[PDB]
């Protein structure tokens, strides 16, 4: 389906922006893997913004790995707005008692009280839930998020779970719930040069292209000869492209 | 879901049955490819039947290729009835008026009469339909499906379209419409040692496991001591497994 071929592009690395922070540990493992394989398995998923720029909506650690590896162009799949919806990740913290970062950040005005306002953050254990609202918050919405997420993210052990999935907690777990953003909030965040915390925005994307395996060597120089090479490479790959429209379980290795 | 692990099994080759004819042209390219790669990319998709036997619902040519190569066990994924629905393929013949194999067959009792019985086969064009009913035909549904399908399968160009899909016939198209069978019927067929013609049944399966890349070395000797290797193999592959719930475009190459 050539409609997909036309959305696979090599974009100058300096024209791509993040809307979120990244976790440098995951960045370094992903980067090791790319350097070892000398391939980028999946294109980074981007949307057009303004000034001829692009915003990553999925693959921030791949993109950062390529930038850190000295790539001048990034293989992207350009996603239309009709192809995605915006949800969020909840952060499940196993053995959440031994997680010293959040373990006594008492000062924020957590409360079990529920009001018809929107609870910005919700903290869960097997028994109880706690909330945060800007009626009580002194600083702005997003640095609360940075503070809270960052208190446990890099120090404690986290597993991200989709905000829409069904999950029940053990008594070891703590579950951090963050409400999804609208695209206009994300756009404003990027336009102001800001970022949301790592690993909280979750884009549900239809029509992902998988297992492109872009050779790293193609990404090192920005020369339009390199672009002819990219078109050749891509034409070779599309012949092996098959569309799947039902749930699949993909082994991402070989 | 870790249930996948229990559904991926090595099954003796003599316990597996096909329900549909295979196209040997396609069988030879599948066989070729498997021999070159020394691996089976996707597991054969089967459902359990009677006498501890299994019926292939997708992967006829992978299976036949494996049997031709001397494999004693087939890597399969056991699909449960909640995972799949059964539809059919319609066969669109562009410029069907010039399909000689379909026109010279003046014998068959094609008819525009709409009866209360369901027709074996419906042959449509832009503004008129023809049917074949049991009452006008001396021999069984399957013999007629194979006779009609083979009158144009190799003779003329044919686009296979899902029966539920949207299709508007151009001025010169002809459309062969076949009934979707129920699983009881397909099972009866296999129980009598018969097969449906190729390219007519269409299984819509959710949760296909993809890109397992089973090494061929594991399929030649069917001994309990092989199973350990298998299980080892499997547990390794699962650690690279990922579920995709939206439509994907997978590059099935490396």
């Amino acid at each position: 389906m050539k409609q997909i071929y036309d959305t696979l592009q090599l974009i100058p690395v300096d024209k791509i922006d993040l809307h979120e922070a990244f976790e440098p540990s995951r960045l370094e493992k992903t980067k090791e893997s790319i350097a070892k394989e000398q391939h980028l398995r999946h294109p980074v998923l981007v949307v057009k913004t303004l000034f001829g720029r692009y915003m990553v909506i999925d693959g921030v650690h791949r993109f950062m790995s390529l930038k850190a590896l000295g790539c001048e162009v990034i293989p992207v799949q350009v996603i239309q707005r009709t192809q995605y919806s915006i949800g969020s990740w909840h952060h499940k913290i196993p053995n959440g008692a031994w997680c010293e970062g959040l373990t006594d950040e008492e000062l924020l005005p957590w409360t079990t009280e529920v009001r018809d306002e929107t609870p910005f953050i919700t903290m869960c254990d097997q028994q109880t839930e706690h909330y945060l609202y800007v009626a009580d918050l002194t600083v702005d919405k997003l640095d609360i998020w940075k503070k809270v997420v960052n208190s446990y993210s890099a120090s404690c052990n986290v597993e991200r779970v989709p905000h829409s999935a069904c999950l029940c907690l053990d008594s070891n777990d703590i579950l951090m719930k963050y409400q999804p953003l609208q695209i206009g909030e994300i756009e404003a965040v990027v336009q102001r040069g800001q970022t949301v915390p790592a690993g909280v925005t979750r884009f549900n994307i239809a029509g992902r292209c998988l297992n492109l395996q872009v050779p790293l060597h193609l990404l090192k120089n920005s020369n339009l000869g390199n672009q002819e090479q990219w078109h050749t490479f891509l034409q070779k790959k599309i012949e092996s492209m098959r569309c799947y429209t039902e749930k699949i379980y993909l082994i991402e290795a070989e």
